[PDB]
């Protein structure tokens, strides 16, 4: 037809124990119920086109049982409601590839698009979506890496995904895991790291830009429409003036793109500063941790001498620096 | 036309194809010549999957260790095992009873891809399952996989064959409650076996033969190297592996089976020969003058692996391995 529906989700890090230095706290319960709340509004908006990109599992060579057990799961999910593209993270198991491809041959409903070549799938109302992926490069590229040749390298198959791109029927749509050249906050950087690629490298021909691989939802540009979704918890401290959740985004194919954001409302995060730990400060802390449905960190700046066991006596309390 | 499955009607008839034990990714002699064994079994398993499409079975299973390393198979022999496991789902619907891995993922996968595809199930508990052949046949799945924790520490004596009594008195109860057919596929060694070889051996699953449900149409076992009609009411089968791998097998005759099942009548049932190279052993007292004459002549146009065994030394060894291509063991 001349219109598509999207649910964009990213980066659920399942399998997560949070501040495992501090106090580990498993955030398995709060992330599903999240991840609930993404699917339902997918079921509820009906869309045509189920997109994934980033770190689905948070483990990325070592998941649990039950962290993989929770992605299969909400795969199944998201297949029952609408068709599936995945766009992987890098895994050093070189048996994912073959899982991947051999369950995209044995059903009509996910993808998995592991290579830099492009696929062709079909949404749920019939729409032709040409896949443009942009995984993480393998070696391959870091093996002739010389910064020079490597950046012509990631620019070469950028073109010719434009290229592939113009050979669109109806949508096309691009996914890339990397970070985009230009972010100083969130950046949770490197050091190292990723591969960092600029804006007006990616295709403008496509109707729209998938990218993971980041915390914090950002909104990159316009045309083409590229999007970091954001994970769907308040992984850590950093996050915690973010809104979680999905994205929705709606093509037409004379008009331009809209989007809206799909809210996961998860779990608050608190950081209580003070100048220094005394009496006053302590009972301060302790009455606000007791009326907070979420987790709370606590720095302070001034050496407060011998601390009382905070972290064992608070529940809530997640984190002191 | 289309891809999916017929539906006749008042049909109660079911071709079953039946094959075990492939052990992608072996390879052989590792002490002596290592010989990868790939090509060779590639050969094999593509004429068992003609078989299947000229056939046009009604439905597959497999049993038995499709892969050779438990713990560790390679890319490639992964990528084998899904290959024929994709060729084997474009022919007929899959049923696939793996043995014990290692690995706590397999039965993600394993429920993951079942859930998803109607034209492969895994069975990896002792829950029965209701599956679609090829032309809409009702088939009952009777499964019993490699028991569990259980074997470690088995403890303990007979409490253990009671266990094992229960549920296969479980899977009679529910063989009963079939619609149409009703197949049992187990992972196990058939008491008294007569009576090659029984290594293996090594910690094994012992089960009566009696103890089988006679009110399944069909018994498809695995594990075992090397063909054996176990029974034949209830039809209990081991297809064997589908080449050589070791020279134990040498008198074997390797292959697949290919059942038919009707209401009324009794099972009817054809070997589908595999065809691989065949095995050698060549015993001696000494390596003599006689000796190397009788090797080095039989060597010569054998399309197959020759061992030779001997029991004493007798001066310095000629390079026999480095002369002749087919002897891969002189142990
Ligand atoms: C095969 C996909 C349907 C789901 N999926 C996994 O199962 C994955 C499994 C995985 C990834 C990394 C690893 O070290 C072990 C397993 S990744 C991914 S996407
Ligand atoms: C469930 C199917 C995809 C077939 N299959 C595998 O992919 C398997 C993968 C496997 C097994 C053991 C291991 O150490 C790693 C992967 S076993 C098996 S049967
Ligand atoms: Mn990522
Ligand atoms: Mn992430
Ligand atoms: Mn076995
Ligand atoms: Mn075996």
């Amino acid at each position: 037809l001349k219109e598509l529906k999207i649910l964009h989700t990213s980066d659920w890090h399942l399998g997560v124990t949070s501040w495992t230095s501090s106090r580990p706290v498993d955030r398995r319960e709060e992330l599903k119920k999240a991840l609930d709340k993404v699917v339902e509004e997918a079921e509820k908006r009906e869309v045509d086109l189920i997109l994934l990109t980033g770190d689905l599992l948070h483990s990325r060579n070592n998941p649990s049982v039950v962290a993989l057990h929770d992605l299969l799961d909400y795969l199944k999910r998201m297949m029952r409601t609408a068709p599936v593209v995945v766009l992987p993270g890098n895994h050093d198991w070189k048996g994912l590839k073959l899982f991947g491809n051999f369950v995209t041959s044995i059903s009509s409903d996910i993808t998995f698009v592991m290579s830099f070549e492009p696929v062709d799938v079909e949404a749920k109302r019939g729409q032709k979506v040409r896949i443009l992926p942009f995984p993480y490069p393998d070696e391959s590229e870091a093996l002739r890496k010389n910064e020079g040749d490597f950046r012509f390298f990631l620019e070469s198959r950028l073109n010719k995904l434009y290229e592939e791109a113009l050979k669109k029927e109806d949508f096309a749509i691009f996914m890339g895991h990397f970070t985009v050249e230009g972010l100083a906050g969130y950046a949770g950087i490197e050091q190292g790291r990723e591969i960092i690629i600029n804006r007006a490298l990616i295709p403008s021909v496509v109707d729209y830009a998938a990218l993971g691989h980041i915390h914090s939802f950002r909104e990159i540009q316009k045309q083409p429409l590229t999007i970091y979704p954001g994970s769907l918890i308040r992984i850590d401290f950093g996050e915690e003036a973010d809104e979680k959740g999905a994205v929705f985004v709606e093509l037409k194919r004379g008009e331009p793109p809209r989007y809206e954001r799909i809210d996961a409302s998860p779990l608050p995060l608190k950081t209580l500063y003070y100048k220094k730990i005394d009496t006053s400060a302590l009972k301060s802390i302790r009455d606000f941790c007791r009326n907070f449905p979420g987790y709370v960190r606590v720095v302070y700046e001034e050496d407060s001498g011998i601390l009382p066991d905070l972290m064992g006596e608070i529940d809530n309390l997640v984190k002191i620096e």
